[PDB]
Protein backbone atom coordinates (compact mmCIF):
# COMPACT_ATOMS: atom_id res chain seq x y z
CA UNK A 1 0.00 0.00 0.00
CA UNK A 2 1.35 3.41 -0.55
CA UNK A 3 0.71 6.18 1.26
CA UNK A 4 0.16 9.71 -0.07
CA UNK A 5 0.23 12.80 2.57
CA UNK A 6 -1.68 15.57 1.38
CA UNK A 7 -1.49 19.43 2.77
CA UNK A 8 -4.59 21.35 2.38
CA UNK A 9 -4.97 25.22 3.00
CA UNK A 10 -5.81 26.86 6.27
CA UNK A 11 -9.31 26.77 6.37
CA UNK A 12 -11.66 23.68 7.47
CA UNK A 13 -14.10 23.93 4.18
CA UNK A 14 -11.07 23.78 1.55
CA UNK A 15 -9.80 20.77 3.97
CA UNK A 16 -12.67 18.50 3.87
CA UNK A 17 -13.31 18.99 -0.14
CA UNK A 18 -10.34 17.28 0.06
CA UNK A 19 -11.12 14.82 2.96
CA UNK A 20 -14.52 13.74 1.03
CA UNK A 21 -12.22 13.58 -2.11
CA UNK A 22 -9.38 11.52 -0.67
CA UNK A 23 -12.14 8.90 0.81
CA UNK A 24 -13.96 8.25 -1.82
CA UNK A 25 -10.66 7.96 -4.26
CA UNK A 26 -9.61 5.49 -1.30
CA UNK A 27 -13.00 3.38 -2.00
CA UNK A 28 -12.53 3.21 -5.62
CA UNK A 29 -8.42 2.60 -4.69
CA UNK A 30 -7.84 0.41 -1.59
CA UNK A 31 -4.33 0.21 -1.96
CA UNK A 32 -3.38 3.92 -2.00
CA UNK A 33 -4.01 6.11 1.29
CA UNK A 34 -4.53 9.73 0.88
CA UNK A 35 -3.89 11.47 4.51
CA UNK A 36 -5.30 15.33 4.20
CA UNK A 37 -4.50 17.62 6.91
CA UNK A 38 -4.77 21.35 7.64
CA UNK A 39 -2.03 22.99 6.74
CA UNK A 40 -0.54 24.85 10.14
CA UNK A 41 0.01 28.98 9.60
CA UNK A 42 3.64 28.95 11.56
CA UNK A 43 3.50 31.75 11.65
CA UNK A 44 2.33 31.70 7.71
CA UNK A 45 1.66 28.79 5.30
CA UNK A 46 4.82 29.62 3.28
CA UNK A 47 7.27 29.15 6.85
CA UNK A 48 5.52 26.23 7.55
CA UNK A 49 6.61 24.81 4.21
CA UNK A 50 9.73 26.03 4.06
CA UNK A 51 10.48 24.34 7.52
CA UNK A 52 9.00 21.12 6.40
CA UNK A 53 11.53 21.14 3.74
CA UNK A 54 14.36 21.73 6.09
CA UNK A 55 13.66 19.16 8.59
CA UNK A 56 12.77 16.57 6.26
CA UNK A 57 9.06 16.43 6.64
CA UNK A 58 7.40 17.66 3.51
CA UNK A 59 4.49 16.02 2.95
CA UNK A 60 3.92 14.44 -0.57
CA UNK A 61 1.62 17.39 -1.74
CA UNK A 62 0.32 20.90 -0.53
CA UNK A 63 -2.16 22.77 -2.55
CA UNK A 64 -2.53 26.78 -1.64
CA UNK A 65 1.04 27.35 -3.79
CA UNK A 66 1.31 30.67 -5.78
CA UNK A 67 3.40 30.61 -9.14
CA UNK A 68 5.59 33.29 -7.35
CA UNK A 69 6.49 30.79 -4.17
CA UNK A 70 6.53 27.62 -6.38
CA UNK A 71 9.57 29.95 -8.69
CA UNK A 72 11.35 29.86 -5.17
CA UNK A 73 10.54 26.11 -4.24
CA UNK A 74 11.72 25.19 -8.09
CA UNK A 75 14.75 27.28 -7.99
CA UNK A 76 15.58 25.16 -4.93
CA UNK A 77 14.54 21.96 -6.12
CA UNK A 78 12.04 21.42 -3.09
CA UNK A 79 9.46 20.70 -5.64
CA UNK A 80 9.31 18.49 -8.78
CA UNK A 81 8.48 19.43 -12.39
CA UNK A 82 4.46 17.94 -12.78
CA UNK A 83 4.92 17.31 -16.53
CA UNK A 84 7.73 14.29 -15.44
CA UNK A 85 5.04 12.68 -13.12
CA UNK A 86 3.03 10.62 -15.66
CA UNK A 87 -0.67 11.62 -15.77
CA UNK A 88 -0.40 15.56 -15.87
CA UNK A 89 -1.57 16.25 -18.90
CA UNK A 90 -4.56 13.81 -18.52
CA UNK A 91 -5.80 15.79 -15.63
CA UNK A 92 -5.25 18.65 -17.92
CA UNK A 93 -7.24 17.46 -20.43
CA UNK A 94 -10.11 16.19 -18.70
CA UNK A 95 -10.33 19.71 -16.64
CA UNK A 96 -10.64 21.61 -19.57
CA UNK A 97 -8.41 24.02 -18.14
CA UNK A 98 -5.35 23.44 -21.35
CA UNK A 99 -5.67 27.94 -21.19
CA UNK A 100 -4.89 28.65 -17.41
CA UNK A 101 -2.37 25.97 -17.44
CA UNK A 102 -0.71 27.46 -20.44
CA UNK A 103 -0.41 30.49 -18.53
CA UNK A 104 1.50 29.14 -15.40
CA UNK A 105 3.95 27.60 -17.98
CA UNK A 106 7.75 28.37 -16.37
CA UNK A 107 10.71 29.96 -17.58
CA UNK A 108 12.61 26.81 -17.88
CA UNK A 109 9.64 24.96 -19.69
CA UNK A 110 8.30 22.97 -16.81
CA UNK A 111 5.22 22.81 -15.21
CA UNK A 112 5.27 23.41 -11.44
CA UNK A 113 1.66 23.86 -9.78
CA UNK A 114 -1.49 22.00 -11.23
CA UNK A 115 -3.77 25.47 -10.20
CA UNK A 116 -6.61 24.37 -8.18
CA UNK A 117 -8.59 27.83 -7.89
CA UNK A 118 -7.75 31.29 -10.28
CA UNK A 119 -9.79 34.40 -9.14
CA UNK A 120 -9.62 37.11 -11.56
CA UNK A 121 -9.37 40.49 -10.06
CA UNK A 122 -12.29 42.38 -11.31
CA UNK A 123 -13.62 45.95 -10.10
CA UNK A 124 -17.22 46.60 -8.79
CA UNK A 125 -19.38 49.69 -9.50
CA UNK A 126 -21.81 51.35 -7.63
CA UNK A 127 -24.59 51.73 -10.69
CA UNK A 128 -26.78 53.46 -8.81
CA UNK A 129 -24.43 56.73 -8.09
CA UNK A 130 -23.52 55.85 -12.00
CA UNK A 131 -27.33 55.97 -13.20
CA UNK A 132 -27.79 59.04 -10.70
CA UNK A 133 -24.44 60.85 -13.36
CA UNK A 134 -26.28 59.80 -16.56
CA UNK A 135 -24.76 56.31 -17.16
CA UNK A 136 -26.61 52.99 -17.52
CA UNK A 137 -23.09 51.32 -17.21
CA UNK A 138 -19.44 51.86 -16.01
CA UNK A 139 -17.05 53.08 -18.68
CA UNK A 140 -14.75 50.93 -20.16
CA UNK A 141 -11.53 53.29 -21.02
CA UNK A 142 -9.65 56.05 -18.94
CA UNK A 143 -10.85 58.88 -20.82
CA UNK A 144 -14.95 57.67 -20.07
CA UNK A 145 -13.46 56.91 -16.65
CA UNK A 146 -12.35 60.81 -16.06
CA UNK A 147 -15.75 62.07 -17.55
CA UNK A 148 -17.52 60.07 -14.93
CA UNK A 149 -15.32 61.25 -12.34
CA UNK A 150 -15.63 64.97 -13.52
CA UNK A 151 -19.85 64.69 -13.48
CA UNK A 152 -18.97 62.99 -10.02
CA UNK A 153 -17.01 65.60 -8.64
CA UNK A 154 -20.13 68.16 -9.76
CA UNK A 155 -22.77 66.65 -7.87
CA UNK A 156 -20.29 64.65 -4.85
CA UNK A 157 -17.57 66.47 -3.67
CA UNK A 158 -16.54 64.28 -1.36
CA UNK A 159 -16.87 61.20 -3.85
CA UNK A 160 -13.79 60.07 -5.11
CA UNK A 161 -13.47 57.18 -7.89
CA UNK A 162 -11.23 54.59 -6.04
CA UNK A 163 -10.71 54.48 -2.02
CA UNK A 164 -8.10 52.13 -0.49
CA UNK A 165 -5.46 52.94 2.13
CA UNK A 166 -2.88 49.95 0.11
CA UNK A 167 -2.84 52.52 -3.11
CA UNK A 168 -0.41 54.24 -0.81
CA UNK A 169 1.50 51.30 0.46
CA UNK A 170 4.45 49.87 -1.00
CA UNK A 171 3.98 46.48 0.16
CA UNK A 172 4.70 43.67 -2.56
CA UNK A 173 1.42 41.47 -2.50
CA UNK A 174 -0.72 44.69 -2.72
CA UNK A 175 0.29 45.15 -5.97
CA UNK A 176 -1.37 42.43 -7.16
CA UNK A 177 -4.76 44.35 -6.53
CA UNK A 178 -4.47 47.59 -7.82
CA UNK A 179 -1.18 47.97 -10.45
CA UNK A 180 -1.45 44.18 -11.94
CA UNK A 181 -5.16 44.32 -13.10
CA UNK A 182 -5.03 47.10 -14.25
CA UNK A 183 -1.05 46.63 -16.16
CA UNK A 184 -2.25 43.10 -17.24
CA UNK A 185 -5.59 44.96 -19.05
CA UNK A 186 -3.48 47.63 -21.02
CA UNK A 187 -0.53 45.51 -22.01
CA UNK A 188 -2.44 42.12 -23.17
CA UNK A 189 -0.98 40.41 -19.89
CA UNK A 190 2.73 41.07 -20.22
CA UNK A 191 4.53 39.06 -17.84
CA UNK A 192 6.52 42.04 -16.79
CA UNK A 193 9.39 39.99 -15.72
CA UNK A 194 10.31 36.90 -17.38
CA UNK A 195 13.33 34.51 -17.52
CA UNK A 196 14.96 37.14 -14.97
CA UNK A 197 14.97 40.20 -17.45
CA UNK A 198 12.61 42.83 -17.84
CA UNK A 199 9.98 42.55 -20.42
CA UNK A 200 7.60 45.67 -19.17
CA UNK A 201 5.38 47.48 -21.90
CA UNK A 202 6.60 50.66 -21.07
CA UNK A 203 3.92 52.03 -23.84
CA UNK A 204 0.61 50.56 -21.65
CA UNK A 205 2.75 50.99 -18.01
CA UNK A 206 3.72 54.89 -18.97
CA UNK A 207 0.01 55.44 -20.05
CA UNK A 208 -0.88 53.60 -16.94
CA UNK A 209 0.91 55.98 -14.43
CA UNK A 210 -0.60 59.03 -16.53
CA UNK A 211 -4.50 58.07 -16.23
CA UNK A 212 -3.39 57.51 -12.55
CA UNK A 213 -1.76 60.92 -11.91
CA UNK A 214 -5.07 62.49 -14.01
CA UNK A 215 -7.47 60.44 -11.39
CA UNK A 216 -5.08 61.70 -8.33
CA UNK A 217 -4.94 65.39 -9.71
CA UNK A 218 -8.84 65.81 -10.46
CA UNK A 219 -8.91 64.49 -6.23
CA UNK A 220 -10.54 60.82 -7.90
CA UNK A 221 -7.98 58.66 -5.50
CA UNK A 222 -8.29 58.21 -1.47
CA UNK A 223 -5.24 56.75 -0.27
CA UNK A 224 -5.87 57.02 3.24
CA UNK A 225 -8.20 54.87 6.10
CA UNK A 226 -11.54 54.93 5.30
CA UNK A 227 -14.28 51.90 6.14
CA UNK A 228 -15.71 49.97 3.87
CA UNK A 229 -15.86 53.13 1.27
CA UNK A 230 -17.32 51.12 -1.93
CA UNK A 231 -20.41 49.90 -0.07
CA UNK A 232 -21.33 52.56 2.22
CA UNK A 233 -20.77 55.94 -0.68
CA UNK A 234 -17.22 57.35 -0.33
CA UNK A 235 -16.32 55.81 -3.88
CA UNK A 236 -17.62 54.33 -6.77
CA UNK A 237 -15.11 51.50 -7.66
CA UNK A 238 -13.27 49.04 -6.27
CA UNK A 239 -10.83 46.23 -6.88
CA UNK A 240 -13.13 42.92 -6.17
CA UNK A 241 -12.99 39.33 -5.62
CA UNK A 242 -15.43 36.65 -5.19
CA UNK A 243 -14.74 36.62 -1.61
CA UNK A 244 -16.44 39.87 -1.02
CA UNK A 245 -19.47 38.60 -1.89
CA UNK A 246 -20.78 36.13 1.51
CA UNK A 247 -19.42 39.56 3.42
CA UNK A 248 -21.98 41.92 1.70
CA UNK A 249 -24.60 38.77 2.37
CA UNK A 250 -24.10 39.64 5.84
CA UNK A 251 -23.18 43.45 6.24
CA UNK A 252 -24.34 45.02 3.16
CA UNK A 253 -27.40 42.91 1.77
CA UNK A 254 -28.85 45.50 0.25
CA UNK A 255 -26.18 45.50 -2.52
CA UNK A 256 -27.49 43.41 -5.30
CA UNK A 257 -26.10 42.32 -8.72
CA UNK A 258 -27.30 44.24 -11.69
CA UNK A 259 -29.26 46.74 -9.55
CA UNK A 260 -27.26 48.73 -7.48
CA UNK A 261 -23.69 47.13 -8.34
CA UNK A 262 -21.55 45.82 -11.84
CA UNK A 263 -18.78 43.51 -11.91
CA UNK A 264 -16.61 44.18 -14.82
CA UNK A 265 -12.69 44.27 -16.38
CA UNK A 266 -10.56 46.47 -15.45
CA UNK A 267 -10.73 50.09 -17.41
CA UNK A 268 -8.30 49.95 -20.42
CA UNK A 269 -6.74 52.98 -22.20
CA UNK A 270 -8.92 54.67 -25.03
CA UNK A 271 -7.33 52.64 -28.11
CA UNK A 272 -8.52 49.56 -26.86
CA UNK A 273 -12.34 50.39 -26.80
CA UNK A 274 -13.06 47.69 -29.30
CA UNK A 275 -11.16 45.07 -27.28
CA UNK A 276 -13.24 41.72 -26.34
CA UNK A 277 -11.66 39.37 -23.77
CA UNK A 278 -9.92 42.02 -21.69
CA UNK A 279 -7.31 40.75 -19.39
CA UNK A 280 -6.71 40.98 -15.54
CA UNK A 281 -4.51 39.61 -12.71
CA UNK A 282 -5.86 35.94 -11.96
CA UNK A 283 -4.74 35.44 -7.48
CA UNK A 284 -4.01 31.69 -7.96
CA UNK A 285 -2.89 29.00 -5.99
CA UNK A 286 -2.20 25.20 -6.38
CA UNK A 287 -0.63 22.17 -6.10
CA UNK A 288 2.93 20.95 -6.29
CA UNK A 289 4.76 17.54 -5.56
CA UNK A 290 7.75 17.62 -3.23
CA UNK A 291 11.28 16.13 -3.98
CA UNK A 292 11.68 13.99 -1.20
CA UNK A 293 8.44 11.81 -1.93
CA UNK A 294 9.35 8.60 -3.82
CA UNK A 295 8.06 8.23 -7.54
CA UNK A 296 4.91 5.43 -6.76
CA UNK A 297 4.16 8.63 -3.91
CA UNK A 298 3.64 11.03 -6.45
CA UNK A 299 2.03 9.09 -9.77
CA UNK A 300 -0.31 7.55 -6.83
CA UNK A 301 -0.68 11.93 -5.99
CA UNK A 302 -1.99 12.60 -10.07
CA UNK A 303 -4.02 9.23 -9.58
CA UNK A 304 -6.02 10.96 -7.04
CA UNK A 305 -6.22 14.33 -8.94
CA UNK A 306 -6.99 12.63 -12.30
CA UNK A 307 -9.69 10.70 -10.17
CA UNK A 308 -10.75 14.15 -8.38
CA UNK A 309 -11.10 16.25 -11.89
CA UNK A 310 -12.69 13.41 -13.80
CA UNK A 311 -16.18 14.71 -12.52
CA UNK A 312 -17.02 18.34 -13.26
CA UNK A 313 -19.33 18.19 -10.37
CA UNK A 314 -16.29 18.29 -8.29
CA UNK A 315 -15.64 21.45 -9.05
CA UNK A 316 -19.39 23.09 -8.76
CA UNK A 317 -19.18 21.33 -5.20
CA UNK A 318 -15.78 23.70 -4.63
CA UNK A 319 -16.92 26.26 -5.71
CA UNK A 320 -19.97 26.27 -4.06
CA UNK A 321 -18.87 25.31 -0.56
CA UNK A 322 -15.48 27.30 -0.84
CA UNK A 323 -16.43 30.67 -2.70
CA UNK A 324 -13.17 30.19 -4.84
CA UNK A 325 -13.07 30.07 -8.79
CA UNK A 326 -11.83 26.53 -10.00
CA UNK A 327 -8.92 27.27 -12.55
CA UNK A 328 -10.88 25.73 -15.54
CA UNK A 329 -11.70 27.38 -18.92
CA UNK A 330 -15.22 26.25 -19.58
CA UNK A 331 -17.36 26.78 -16.47
CA UNK A 332 -19.77 29.43 -17.74
CA UNK A 333 -21.05 26.80 -21.32
CA UNK A 334 -21.07 23.91 -18.96
CA UNK A 335 -23.85 22.33 -18.42
CA UNK A 336 -22.93 21.11 -14.87
CA UNK A 337 -22.43 25.13 -13.49
CA UNK A 338 -25.43 26.36 -15.78
CA UNK A 339 -28.46 26.24 -12.32
CA UNK A 340 -25.57 27.20 -10.16
CA UNK A 341 -24.22 30.49 -12.45
CA UNK A 342 -28.26 31.23 -12.38
CA UNK A 343 -28.48 31.57 -9.04
CA UNK A 344 -25.05 33.59 -8.62
CA UNK A 345 -24.49 35.52 -11.91
CA UNK A 346 -21.68 37.60 -10.03
CA UNK A 347 -19.88 34.76 -9.84
CA UNK A 348 -20.15 33.60 -13.50
CA UNK A 349 -18.66 37.07 -14.42
CA UNK A 350 -15.68 35.66 -12.45
CA UNK A 351 -15.59 32.58 -14.15
CA UNK A 352 -16.34 34.00 -17.66
CA UNK A 353 -12.96 35.90 -17.25
CA UNK A 354 -10.59 32.69 -15.92
CA UNK A 355 -8.49 31.71 -19.36
CA UNK A 356 -7.80 35.65 -20.15
CA UNK A 357 -6.33 36.13 -16.54
CA UNK A 358 -2.25 35.87 -16.01
CA UNK A 359 -1.16 34.71 -12.61
CA UNK A 360 2.06 36.08 -10.36
CA UNK A 361 5.56 36.37 -11.61
CA UNK A 362 7.62 33.26 -11.97
CA UNK A 363 10.47 34.94 -10.26
CA UNK A 364 12.19 34.45 -6.99
CA UNK A 365 12.78 37.69 -6.23
CA UNK A 366 9.14 38.69 -7.05
CA UNK A 367 8.53 40.74 -3.82
CA UNK A 368 11.94 43.29 -3.91
CA UNK A 369 10.69 43.44 -8.06
CA UNK A 370 6.95 44.12 -6.59
CA UNK A 371 7.96 46.12 -3.64
CA UNK A 372 9.82 48.44 -6.53
CA UNK A 373 6.87 48.97 -8.36
CA UNK A 374 4.93 50.66 -5.35
CA UNK A 375 8.49 52.51 -3.85
CA UNK A 376 9.26 54.24 -6.94
CA UNK A 377 6.11 54.54 -9.47
CA UNK A 378 2.56 53.22 -8.24
CA UNK A 379 2.39 54.96 -4.66
CA UNK A 380 4.62 58.14 -5.72
CA UNK A 381 2.03 58.98 -8.79
CA UNK A 382 -1.10 57.98 -5.84
CA UNK A 383 0.80 60.51 -3.40
CA UNK A 384 0.96 63.13 -6.47
CA UNK A 385 5.02 63.26 -5.84
CA UNK A 386 6.46 62.46 -9.71
CA UNK A 387 5.69 62.50 -12.80
CA UNK A 388 5.02 59.27 -14.78
CA UNK A 389 7.76 59.45 -17.23
CA UNK A 390 10.24 60.17 -14.52
CA UNK A 391 8.25 57.11 -12.08
CA UNK A 392 8.26 54.84 -14.83
CA UNK A 393 12.20 55.15 -15.31
CA UNK A 394 12.87 55.38 -11.66
CA UNK A 395 10.95 52.42 -11.62
CA UNK A 396 13.10 50.25 -14.66
CA UNK A 397 16.21 51.29 -13.19
CA UNK A 398 16.07 49.92 -10.08
CA UNK A 399 14.42 46.37 -11.36
CA UNK A 400 17.43 46.45 -13.00
CA UNK A 401 19.51 46.53 -10.13
CA UNK A 402 17.57 43.84 -8.12
CA UNK A 403 17.79 42.24 -11.39
CA UNK A 404 21.31 42.68 -12.25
Amino acid sequence: KTKVTFWAAPNPTQVKYWDEMAKAYEKENPDVTIEVSQMKESPSSEATIQSAIASKTAPTMSENINRSFAAQLADSKAIVPLNDVKGLDDVVKERNMSETMDSWKFSDGNQYVLPVYSNPILFAWRLDTLKELGYDAPPKTYSEALEVGKKLKAKYPDKVLWAKGDLSDPTAWMRWFDFFPLYDAASKGNAFVEDGKLVADDKAGTELLTFMSELQKNKLLLASKATDPFETGTSIMADNGPWTFPNWDEKFPELKYNENYAITAPLVPDSMVNEENVATYADSKGVVMYAQATDKEKEAAMDFLKFVYNDDKNDLKFLETTNLIPARDDATENETFTAFFKENPELEVYAANVPYSIPAMDDAKYNDIQQIIGEEAWNPIVRGEKKPTKAWSDMKKAEDGVLQ
